[PDB]
């Protein structure tokens, strides 16, 4: 199964790079949103849970399509919380209704990343909206409650090793668990990119507690949260070398983040030999903007 990328007719860098900036616009205008932290972390997890469908072995799911758009993929329980993403979008899409949905919820993570000070991400447009019956099944997205062990497994299926897992997981730095979308709560109200996380998980004195909805989680005196799945990052020995490494070095943290988010949000797609080089966006403090 091929999905090759198929540029918006006659678009080019300056049409993604007006987009970039609308949905830049729209982050800093609805500042509101989940109490002060914004709509930055919940766009990052949309491009991620739209991307994270994907499986290597037959090119199912993945961003091309565009399928959160449809009712089986975007009522997925694993997806609970993202229709707010999804929502500050539609006024994107009604401007720019050229763009491809897969192409704008991918466009949305890297713009919502860059804004909030992170890496630059290298972004490719060419997705193409699929039809309904293309929609993967829920229970591609993962587990929480689980270890080491299964956060590896998991993620050979997106074609991601150790160091891609763990650089990935940063983004756990960003916004919070919130109990009525996943059964988690807390984790402060984080809109900056930066590698906290690595630095939380290594520094902080972590306790196993049980949450209002029963379910386990490490919490710490400062008001941050892990889910079984990140503490099991300190659990697993060559997983901690790489939380070390990132809690270590912000700078090699941003360019294997980069590298490894672009990835996640192209997995699937066949890029024409003769397709636009990768496109880098100007934030809007770049552009005087
Ligand atoms: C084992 C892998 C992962 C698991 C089990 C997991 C699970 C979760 C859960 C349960 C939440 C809370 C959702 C809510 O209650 O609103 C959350 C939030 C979040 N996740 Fe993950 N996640 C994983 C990997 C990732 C990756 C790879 C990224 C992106 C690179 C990501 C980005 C985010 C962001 C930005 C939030 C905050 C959302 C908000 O503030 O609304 N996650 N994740």
């Amino acid at each position: 199964l091929v999905h090759v990328a198929s540029v918006e007719k006659g678009r080019s860098y300056e049409d993604f790079q007006k987009v970039y900036n609308a949905i830049a616009l729209k982050l800093r205008e609805d500042d509101e949103y989940d109490n002060y932290i914004g709509y930055g972390p919940v766009l990052v997890r949309l491009a991620w849970h739209i991307s994270g469908t994907w499986d290597k072995h037959d090119n199912t799911g993945g961003s091309y399509g565009g399928t959160y758009r449809f009712k089986k993929e975007f009522n997925d329980p694993s997806n609970a919380g993202l229709q707010n993403g999804f929502k500050f979008l539609e006024p994107i899409h009604k401007e720019f209704p050229w763009i491809s949905s897969g192409d704008l919820f991918s466009l949305g993570g890297v713009t919502a990343v860059q804004e909030m000070q992170g890496p630059k991400i290298p972004w490719r447009c060419g997705r193409v909206d699929t039809p309904e019956d293309t929609t993967p099944d829920n229970g591609r997205l993962p587990d929480a409650d689980k270890d080491a062990g299964y956060v590896r497994t998991f993620f050979q299926r997106l074609n991601m090793n150790d160091r891609e897992v763990v650089a990935l997981m940063g983004a756990h730095a960003l916004g919070k668990t919130h109990l009525k979308n996943s059964g988690y709560e807390g984790g402060g109200a984080n809109n900056v990119f930066t590698n906290e996380f690595y630095l939380n998980l290594l520094n902080e004195d972590w306790k196993l507690e049980k949450n209002d909805a029963n379910n386990e989680q490490w919490d710490s005196k400062s008001g941050y949260m892990m889910l079984p799945t990140d503490y099991s990052l300190i659990q697993d020995p060559k997983y901690l070398s790489i939380v070390k490494e990132y809690a270590n070095d912000q700078d090699k943290f941003f360019k294997d983040f980069s590298k490894a988010f672009e990835k996640l949000l192209e997995n699937g797609i066949t890029f024409p030999k003769d397709a636009p080089s990768p496109f880098i966006f100007k934030t809007l403090e770049e552009q005087g903007l």
